[PDB]
């Protein structure tokens, strides 16, 4: 790359790893979406929410692919591992699994941020802070609040009311 | 003050005391707001309501600071004491505490009104009646009605439904 | 599923296989997009086109996930295999690879259609015909015409002119 | 908190300390506002300006209360100390006191930022930089320029002209 | 300065150095603009682009002059050195020279950023990150992509087509 | 140049000299602008005015670069010398220095005009008359009138009133 | 003429000569236009451009007829000589011929201007400067740039691309 400057080989590799983690998260949320779309689950606002989260994670991945090229690194893709489960249980259990995924995503981003800082990559630490770290804290908070509300409403009519009210 | 007329030193002091009581109430409602904003409480319409009540109490304080100057008294501020609790329990318990605060505010305003009347301050008794006493009766009634409804809906899904319906 | 009717296990499995093939095609086009986005390739209308094709293939996958649920089948996801290449060569070679992918997709869809027909699944043969087979013929034709034009314009200024004119 | 991640108890405590400092600054500016509102001071654009600054400092406090909750910390409020003065002297002396308050606020924010950095809290260092440090530099600069202009215009007609022109 | 706080003399000097580098870059792009405006070169969209880049570099300089004043440093200007060349050769050669200038500007900014960080200047590291480092990475990438396209189109009709298409 | 006609080498050289003088004037006004932007000077309408004057002088330079190319001459740039001062004293002293600069610019333009006339360059004498000599007379008149008004208003409140009123 | 004042017979004659030269140039461009309109040449944007240039030269002639009458001179017309060529070769050859015509027109205008100046005709020297000399310098520059671009693009596809792009 004619452009590459202050962009360490270790940071380039760490960006490729993070691209795969974001695509994995996109795939988990796609699975959760179509689980809540099942004819025997049928919580459509939850299903729609997880499809939107799947789309957001795919955009997290593509913006890292864009910055990889911007800095003169090379995008190297890996297999996207299928999610841990085919079925996600109650709304409460699924949102608990989503919270765990968001915290895993955050640990991964903080590791990437650390690697960038270790190599004095002021451009990429700022990029990760501005475009990833604040959104990730807001997402973890959102999922923690939804878990609190799913515990509050309980199973049955509460789950129905949550689906009808929480996303409108 | 070139303006001061029929404005008793005792009434001036009582207005300064009431300014501090209104600021204290503002601080209690700010505390209640951010308690309902907690990731493990997560009742956002209740949180928003208490922030609006905090703003209203701060306006109660500043309008008394304005009338203090209007009458040629001197504003003398005191420490704003922190609220009695850091945590406010169930929605029902928090609204019961808010009702008790509103009735305390009302007793304080009626005392101020009495002091003004004892000194034949027709301007300030009218000011307190028009701008404070009617609003305070309406606020106490509002909180009593919300306590009745929080008892009616009960804990769990009822608390969620109250948050989603009561403020829209 | 309370809904499932005239929907054979062999057809359900074939729909899950096709979902994976569509997600794979989405991943190939994402790879091609970011290759043409490289600072040493820099053909942005080609890059944008392949991102649009990536989005389209993901929609092909999610519409099969949707019809799986409509028929009372159960979505079962597999790993999304990384593409065969990290780098895709000239515009001509990349569009030739895309054409090969589209013909592979079409063979896969015709196999799924055959399996549906073997089980007298009149709903799913019509669904595949209406929503997949005509779009797939149009996509193969589009790619064949783009290959003809990339051969016509040749390398260098022709590739630049193709990028500037072909997607306007 | 189900959300809390990479958020040290020392940083949580430092955020609570800063919340109190912002509320204190809000109270100082409310005092200055009603001083310039006095019937024997009567500089209404200065009074309005300090009320706006009071409102801004309360927003500084509530945004730190919000980020405390976002990170899964727990808001702990303390008494809001009354300002050092009841009366604030000339416009020049009041704006000099305000400048000193702003520099105190800035030292406090840089201490909080240092504590966050010591614990590798990349989210909170970015939050403080983006939402606090640039605004604080601009506020100190604004107050320094207003002090320069209040020295330039001098007492009497200059103070009147400053009030009429500086906030238009 | 009544405002100056956490602003080291070494950082103040480094900001004055960067102001001169930005003005130098503005002058180089003004030279390149009027070279492409020559009656025997006559590539007017390239000329207009370099005039826009000259204007942008002057804005880079004036925003550093502004932050120098915001922090209570003192602007000290130096001679603006004339560019290395009076004539810039082919479009390809001129865009290669511009890419080298942008990478020089970036190394200079990263040095300024390092100096600020060495003095724990959280305000100025964030200012440089937010307003300089991402724009500088995007500019280097833009110039690298234009060099790739000028190699692709070749001399003669390709240069003409690039001028007519690349800036539209 | 295929275009060059009735364009003497002495006139071409004199245009290059005038381009440098205009860029020098631009740099002086940029210095004066950021001097009035200082936190201890803080006359923002004067600062804005000098920034506009800096922009105008840069346009004077670029229009001479344009006419150099129109006549088939060749732009040759020289170093832009830093201004005589880092600090410009009172508003009155700065405007007196600006007036001296404008009269210097005018003497320089009349010398260029004389050189053009000596070589019977009817095109360039008309160009200098139409685009430079009348605006230069109006600029000198503007600065003389501002000096008269800065003497009238005197130091202190007068300087503040001039800043607030003269550019509105 | 009751109007004639400071208008020498030599200047009147020189204006009649220049009217004929402008009409001649109009006829040359009409010829070039219909040459590019030929069924075996077929460059329609070049054809349209030369028709516009023919119209402009006729306007140059009629404005000199108008000023002849304004000054109380008498218009005396001569034969309009047919152009030097019936056919104008390549686009490059035609634009080189046009450039030579424009420089001839300019020599003629400067000789007219000299004659006017020799008779102290301040009105007519100003008229020629304002309405003829700057337009003529801009026209020569335009033709020189078009010759540079026609050399750049070369014969064949380049000539086609020039016709399609240069006049839109
Ligand atoms: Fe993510
Ligand atoms: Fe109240
Ligand atoms: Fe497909
Ligand atoms: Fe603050
Ligand atoms: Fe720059
Ligand atoms: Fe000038
Ligand atoms: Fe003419």
């Amino acid at each position: 790359s004619l452009a590459r400057q202050n962009y360490h080989s270790e940071v380039e590799a760490a960006v490729n790893k993070q691209i795969n983690i974001e695509l994995y998260a996109s795939y988990v949320y796609l699975s959760m979406s179509f689980y809540f779309d099942r004819d025997d689950v049928a919580l459509p606002n939850i299903a729609k929410f997880f499809k939107e989260q799947s789309d957001e994670e795919r955009e997290h991945a593509t913006e890292l692919m864009r910055v990889q090229n911007l800095r003169g690194g090379r995008v190297v893709l890996q297999d996207i591992q299928k999610p841990e489960n085919d079925e996600w249980g109650t709304a409460l259990k699924a949102f608990e699994a989503a919270l765990a995924l968001e915290k895993f995503n955050n640990e991964s981003l903080l590791k990437l941020h650390s690697t960038a800082g270790n190599h004095n990559d002021a451009h990429l630490t700022d990029f990760i802070e501005e475009k990833y770290l604040d959104e990730q804290v807001k997402s973890i908070n959102e999922f923690a609040r939804m878990v609190a509300n799913l515990k509050r409403v309980g199973p049955g009519v509460g789950e129905y009311v949550f689906d009808k009210e929480h996303f409108s």
